[PDB]
C-alpha cells in the first residue's frame, strides 16, 4: 500500500511539471519530505486508504481538482503516479493561490501559507489567518 519513489525522479519531474504549470520547485521541496515517508534515496507515499500520494489528498479534494476542469486520472490512479500526484498538488497550490490573493490583498502567498491551504482546505485555512492564528516574523 505504499509506492516508494527515488529522489532522481521526483526532482526530474518536479523540475518540468514546475515549469509547465507556474507553480515554483521550492514549494515542491517543502511539501513532499512534510507528508511522506523519507527514506536512503528517496520518498515513499501511502496509496491506500484516505490519503493518497505525495500530496495526501483525500478523493473529494482530488476529485474537486478534477471539477475544475483539470486533467487528472481518476484519485485511485494518479495517487499512486508520480507525475499526476505532483500535477494535482500544484493544481491546487494554483486555487488556492487564486483564493488568498483574493482574501488577502496586498499580502505574499508564501509556502508556509499554501501549505496551511494544501492541508487545512482553503475555507479552514482561511479562517485561521483572518482569526490571527499565523505568528509572523
Ligand atoms: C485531523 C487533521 O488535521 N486531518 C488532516 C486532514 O484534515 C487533511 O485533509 C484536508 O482536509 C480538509 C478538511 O476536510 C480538506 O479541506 C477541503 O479543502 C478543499 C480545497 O481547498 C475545499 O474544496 C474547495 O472549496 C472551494 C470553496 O467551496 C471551492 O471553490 C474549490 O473549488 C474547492 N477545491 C477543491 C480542489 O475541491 C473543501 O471545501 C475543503 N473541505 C472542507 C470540509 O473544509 C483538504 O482539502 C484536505 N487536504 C487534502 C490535501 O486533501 C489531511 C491532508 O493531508 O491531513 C490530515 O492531518
Ligand atoms: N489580523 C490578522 C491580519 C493578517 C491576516 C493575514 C496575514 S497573512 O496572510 O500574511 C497577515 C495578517
Amino acid at each position: 500500500s505504499r509506492v516508494r519513489f527515488t529522489t532522481a525522479e521526483v526532482d526530474s519531474a518536479v523540475a518540468r511539471i514546475s515549469q509547465k504549470i507556474g507553480v515554483p520547485a521550492s514549494y515542491y521541496q517543502f511539501l513532499i519530505p512534510i507528508e511522506n515517508f523519507v527514506v536512503a534515496g528517496g520518498f515513499e507515499t501511502t496509496v491506500s486508504g484516505s490519503f493518497r500520494g505525495l500530496g495526501q489528498f483525500n478523493r473529494q479534494t482530488w476529485d474537486g481538482l478534477r471539477r475544475l476542469g483539470r486533467n487528472l486520472p481518476a484519485f485511485e490512479e494518479g495517487s499512486a503516479q508520480l507525475n499526476a500526484s505532483l500535477y494535482a498538488i500544484g493544481f491546487l497550490y494554483l486555487e488556492n493561490k487564486r483564493a488568498y490573493e483574493a482574501s488577502f490583498k496586498g499580502r505574499v502567498f508564501t509556502h508556509e501559507i499554501a501549505y496551511l491551504y494544501h492541508n487545512q482546505g482553503a475555507p479552514a485555512a482561511e479562517q485561521y489567518l483572518t482569526s490571527g492564528r499565523l505568528v509572523y516574523p
